[PDB]
């Protein structure tokens, strides 16, 4: 089971339940959350996902995230979890709009153990079905009010779009917009090698900037790789060398069939685990 | 506020009842019905109960226990009308569970109905068009998307009336990318044409309105013609009336849509009369 840390610094009962019935993260799923990885001791790109958790809460009209007491409370987290164990931990943080018809927001982070499929999905890769998203590439910033570019508490389409993948035998899902540009998947964000450059989707698309791919551009620029942000389409993924599903919990899983199709590998595979791993700990 | 949770606990409201790692905090991974109490019993029960098993199978929800919910429902109901005679705000929230459990989360809540509800019946609202994003072929093209299921997933919904009500405007209704007339984000849109009803086909990404379609049941046995047809913009202006149907705010006529003032038609007293007899059919 996991752990419950206030931003009061109080690590909660392991039975103790915390929401209120009328909490309104469960009653209309409305809040911000980051995700973040536990490995060797620490959390991965602390203030990386402060900042986005900064730009979600501002963009859903929450009270802007007191960053002194989140650090707090992740550190006493993280040192819960490696006193425990020396697995790497599921680390979130949860912002809520609070109570309905009560002004303080509700807010705790939470470190559960890391999920087994992810293990696999860094060790074997995954197979992904591309799906019509729905919305066109002007998305993120011709319609601001559809919110597309924050991290919400709202994620019932996305777990719904894995499950119907998982009917279809698929592991995961590249959306793609219906004028045919490549957006992003359900839990991650596309990156591609090409001929040497990575290219992933321009950030004013519908979809979120990855705190991860991120951090993976300013190594990889760093170490002497191109990186850019360019307009994908499906057939660029298959004339590609590779494609990956970047996040800070899955780091980087790659994908070797695509709609049924198998994508063939490229030495530049094992260097891309590497890039994502060093880029995780570029905070450090 | 009174909990009444499936187990049959009624609780304490201030008391916590979800863990920090429950699907519907955690992710917003559930369904959900609101209902109305109108004297001494909730509106349209069965109605509910029907779209709230709808809801669960898009879901992949376990099939829900009626004969338990109508228990919880009946129980936080006759409190409610025990403690007073005003209307209440009755929801059933039904999640995933908590992760790595299968036993899913039930429960019956109950809230007094807020004023922004007795003005808008009273003097309706004022609404903007606003672009949803989706195609109309959207929720068949793209069953994925579960458009027609009433998720614990609102954030975009609340959002986009706090984006509304800086603007000036009291709610809002959704149009397709294509141009076509969807829903509100909390509402169903019916229009009033020459004495015709009119709302936008259930097939297109939008939820199914249980309010609509009682009052489609009552106002064609009281001899006007009800039809689910393709609206865009134009028909609204063309209109006779717009109505803004849910449960709660039973029907909210848009005074101004778009900072167009629309006048009042002879068939808008008619139509608040119409849903009050709609939503008793079931008595
Ligand atoms: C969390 C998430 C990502 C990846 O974000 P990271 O900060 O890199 O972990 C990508 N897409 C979606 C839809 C997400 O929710
Ligand atoms: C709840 C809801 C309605 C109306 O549903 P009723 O069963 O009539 O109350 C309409 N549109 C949306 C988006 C809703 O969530």
């Amino acid at each position: 089971n996991a752990m419950v840390v206030t931003l009061d610094g109080e690590i909660l009962q392991p039975g103790m339940p915390l929401l209120h019935a009328d909490d309104l993260a469960a009653v209309r799923g409305d809040g911000v959350f980051e995700t973040l990885l536990v490995r060797d001791g620490r959390a991965c790109l602390v203030e990386a996902h402060l900042q986005r958790l900064t730009q979600s809460a501002r963009l859903m009209d929450l009270p802007e995230p007191d960053l002194p007491r989140w650090r707090r409370a992740v550190e006493v987290a993280t040192q819960r979890w490696v006193a425990s164990t020396a697995d790497e931990g599921a680390l979130r943080l949860i912002y809520s709009r609070g109570r309905e018809g009560g002004s303080a927001p509700t807010a705790y982070v939470m470190v559960s153990p890391v999920p087994a499929r992810v293990i696999g999905a860094r060790r074997d890769g995954v197979s992904a079905i591309t799906l019509d998203r729905g919305l066109p590439a002007d998305g993120g910033d011709a319609m601001p009010w559809l919110i597309a570019s924050a991290k919400t508490l709202s994620y019932a389409v996305n777990m719904a779009v894995l499950r119907h993948a998982a009917r279809q035998g698929a592991g995961d899902v590249i959306f793609v917009s219906t004028d045919g540009y490549v957006l992003e998947g359900p839990r991650s964000t596309v990156v591609i090698a090409t001929d040497p450059c990575l290219l992933t989707p321009p950030p004013w698309y519908p979809i979120l900037r990855g705190t991860t791919q991120q951090a993976l551009f300013e190594v990889a620029r760093a170490k002497g790789y191109d990186c850019d942000y360019r307009a994908l389409r499906v057939a660029d993924l298959f004339d590609s060398q590779g494609i990956w599903l970047v996040s800070s919990m899955t780091l980087a899983a790659r994908v070797h069939t695509l709609d049924g199709r198998r994508l063939p590998r490229t030495p530049i595979a094992e260097v891309f685990a590497e890039l994502v791993d060093a880029a995780i700990v570029s905070d450090r």
